[PDB]
């Protein structure tokens, strides 16, 4: 819509009060233009027809229920956003500031929230295995980072390529919620899945065997569910990208840690300049290799830990 | 785009030559202006990002072996609309003559394809499991079946609901095929399913169990895998329909077909009228047998062969 930007408060989720960016003309819409070409929040009104109505407010501030979901899904697309510009100087998610768009309250009873090639989808969940996604920072920009994906290496969905462009997403939403500050922690979707139980996760980076994850190359999941096990085999890499970052012991080998900032960069530069479509865990490891030689240089302290972290999940 | 309508001529799929809907604006563009608000068919060019380019072409003549897939979605995207408006008075799948969109050569060697709730996309198959999929009319209308579901019942996309949704599906796919007189049956994906076995399909409406689907209530599979077994227990209401139309004996039970004609009308007003987001299979038996009532008499043949039908598939 063209109208004045201005700024509303509402509240997310998990309670929480937070200011918005939003657009007046006549109703105050979420449509931010203070980031790239916009970014923008529609009501899919419990149905599946993408994408829904652009969010229309009639006073500015978003304490209802409903609006719960979509205050998150548009102010942690925003984080998001200012993650990858400050910290990787990428303008949105084609690198040229394309419009990201979400919708809200998709279907009903829906437990998941996925990047389908074009925009952001974030169900509502059933109330017991999950609350509204969009709930969770790490949620949103894991998905946000398949756009990314998407527009530069273009893994493919499936067997080991598919594991590669999870656990990319897995490590990136984890750094957007490191950078937010947002309580951080190495587990993915803590915040909105199962809200009677306290502790747990949909999957754990630093021990992927917690919820029965492989954590070493030699328990890969080889059969066909999953598209191959593209949310299970993630796992691998998941523990190999938090052995990076933190350090630790590994089926015997030991890795020193090079921390999260140095990580984000090393597979930034990967996804963006090494890995194809087709690339396997392989090849991952060589291209990881690759760019921390190009970054730190080839004798660095950070080109060991990467080599250490492939060869202690068993990846050569 | 912006142009003057004209007619190109391609190759689709299966090697047939047919004519296209097209728009000339210095390139000769996929893009009929003669249904609706228009079809329009894109590259996705082997990437996930959608919906790519819209198709364009230097002389309008569409024999490139890469040019196929795009002839097909583009024609039978337009022989779906057909059948919806000649037979059933629906302007597009809103009711409103909205614009189609297809996307092929969507991801590399995917064997699927899919109405994403704004568009359609096709893979192209890997060559073994599938051929490009837009070759299947069945498979086109099925697909594009999805979003009229999607914008009048709204059958949400598990469990029970799920299943009628997956069947709507396959039910008006094959009505599609047989209005189209494209060598009909009552198979889905046989023409573009395994290139190197002749006579399977992906899934049988006449006898599901063929390919281990449940024909029956009894059979029906109660696990979580295919969210609730909705490609599986589709099955069910699959061989109701079939014997609805074409009769028969099953498990006991003696049905007198009343035609196809009359299944799709019952089958198109029960979608349209009765049923809602989370009904279930004993809630279709009372749309199919109300909308049978309105349309034929409580007493007719037509409402005494849907009772026998879903008695026969154990369906109270
Ligand atoms: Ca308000
Ligand atoms: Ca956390
Ligand atoms: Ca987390
Ligand atoms: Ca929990
Ligand atoms: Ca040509
Ligand atoms: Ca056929
Ligand atoms: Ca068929
Ligand atoms: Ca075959
Ligand atoms: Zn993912
Ligand atoms: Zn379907």
């Amino acid at each position: 819509i063209t109208g004045t930007s201005t700024v509303g408060v509402g509240r997310g989720v998990l309670g929480d009060q937070k200011n918005i960016n939003t657009t007046y003309s006549t109703y105050y819409y979420l449509q931010d233009n203070t980031r790239g070409d916009g970014i923008f929040t529609y009501d899919a009104k419990y149905r599946t027809t993408l994408p829904g109505s652009l969010w229309a407010d009639a006073d500015n501030q978003f304490f209802a229920s409903y609006d719960a979901p979509a205050v998150d899904a548009h102010y942690y697309a925003g984080v998001t956003y200012d993650y990858y510009k400050n910290v990787h100087n990428r303008l949105s998610y084609d690198g040229n500031n394309a419009a990201i768009r979400s919708s809200v309250h998709y279907s009903q009873g829906y437990n998941n929230a996925f990047w389908n090639g074009s925009e952001m989808v974030y169900g509502d969940g059933d109330g017991q295995t999950f609350i509204p996604l969009s709930g969770g920072i790490d949620v949103v920009a894991h998905e946000l980072t398949h756009a990314v994906t998407d527009y530069t290496a273009g893994l493919i969905y499936q067997n080991e390529s598919g594991a590669i462009n999870e656990a990319i997403s897995d490590i990136f939403g984890t750094l957007v919620e490191f950078y937010a500050n947002k309580n951080p922690d190495w587990e993915i979707g803590e915040d909105v899945y199962t809200p009677g139980i306290s502790g747990d996760s949909l999957r754990s980076m630093s021990d992927p065997a917690k919820y029965g994850d492989p954590d070493h190359y030699s328990k890969r999941y080889t059969g066909t569910q999953d598209n191959g096990g593209v949310h299970i085999n993630s796992g691998i890499i998941n523990k190999a990208a938090y052995l990076i970052s933190q350090g630790g012991t590994h089926y015997g080998v030991s890795v020193v840690g090079i921390g999260r900032d140095k990580l984000g960069k090393i597979f930034y530069r990967a996804l963006t300049q090494y890995l194809t479509p087709t690339s396997n865990f392989s090849q991952l490891r060589a291209a990881a290799v690759q760019s921390a030689t190009d970054l730190y240089g080839s004798t660095s302290q950070e080109v060991a830990s990467v080599k250490q972290a492939f060869d202690a999940v068993g990846v050569k």
